[PDB]
């Protein structure tokens, strides 16, 4: 039997950089919500646009006081009680700055933490939210963090740096942790103690992989632009390569993210030409 394509279904933007309520500009990151909205880290306009509705809407106003925003980089959706949402932005000092909106984009508070203002400083190259609710970043110095952003605090941490190359992004399914490593062409999986398990993919599957989401069943997906066409690899649970997907209507290039929708959906922000791209399900 015959197996698909990649073929797109939805989108938000319009393929160029634009400032309205229907485009993005330099977008660097997006989450997905508990619902069909997408949160998308619309960089250069310093908002997060809440894309699904039929009008969208914005979270923060231009700046670097308390519920402002200034070059966002990356959303996530934190689950719990509510949804709760963290930014990462450049704050006053030009570090990077934590904060917390609710369900509705109302401020909570800047997250201030040790971990956060480190002599090293602080540079995210990966986040996403872990299975029980916490916050998960990878930094630019190989260190992974799983934070309790109530508390706040640290619950566990560990250095990826042995193997780690180059984070381009990360999803947690069990008590794995699997990060796309965009120098060294793989995927990287640690236990939440930080023990390395494997590695999954290699140069000839997955070059400059630049995303990566876990299925409800644990197939791990890998996207990368490499060619300049997305392509999507899918491995099972123990790393083997089960098949790769290409989209062939239309180039793409600067593709960041990967995430699979509860309806098995394909999503992945593409940086290039400012527009959020929706898959029909592999
Ligand atoms: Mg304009
Ligand atoms: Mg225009
Ligand atoms: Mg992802």
């Amino acid at each position: 039997p015959r197996v698909s394509d990649l073929k797109v279904h939805s989108v938000f933007g319009t393929s160029q950089q634009g400032s309205t309520i229907r485009e993005l500009h330099c977008p660097s990151g997006f989450c997905l919500s508990d619902t069909d909205d997408i949160l998308i880290a619309d960089t250069n306009n310093h908002r997060v646009v809440v894309c699904g509705p039929p009008h969208p809407w914005k979270i923060g106003r231009p700046g670097t006081d308390d519920g402002q925003l200034c070059f966002p980089r990356k959303v996530i959706a934190l689950r719990g009680e509510a949804v709760r949402y963290v930014v990462l932005d450049k704050g006053g000092d030009g570090k990077t700055r934590a904060q917390i909106f609710e369900a509705r984009g109302e401020f909570v508070k800047r997250l201030n933490m040790m971990a956060l203002v480190p002599r090293g400083g602080i540079e995210v190259s990966a986040a996403a939210a872990t299975p029980n609710g916490q916050l998960l970043l990878v930094d630019t110095a190989g260190f992974v963090y799983s934070i309790d952003v109530d508390a706040p605090r640290v619950t566990f941490w560990f250095d990826a740096s042995t193997q780690l190359g180059e984070a381009s992004d990360v999803a947690m399914f069990d008590n794995l942790i699997y990060i796309t490593d965009f120098k060294h062409h793989c995927v990287q999986v640690y236990t939440s103690e930080g023990k390395f398990i494997r590695k999954m993919g290699e140069p000839s599957q997955t070059p400059y992989p630049i995303g990566i989401d876990v299925s409800k069943a644990g197939e791990v997906l890998v996207a990368d632009t490499h060619g300049n066409h997305l392509h999507v690899v899918v491995f099972s649970p123990e790393g083997q390569h089960i098949h790769s997907f290409t989209h062939n209507e239309f180039r793409l290039s600067r593709c960041v993210g990967l995430r699979i929708a509860k309806s098995g959906h394909i999503v992945t922000l593409c940086k290039h030409n400012h527009t959020l791209f929706v898959f029909k399900p592999l």
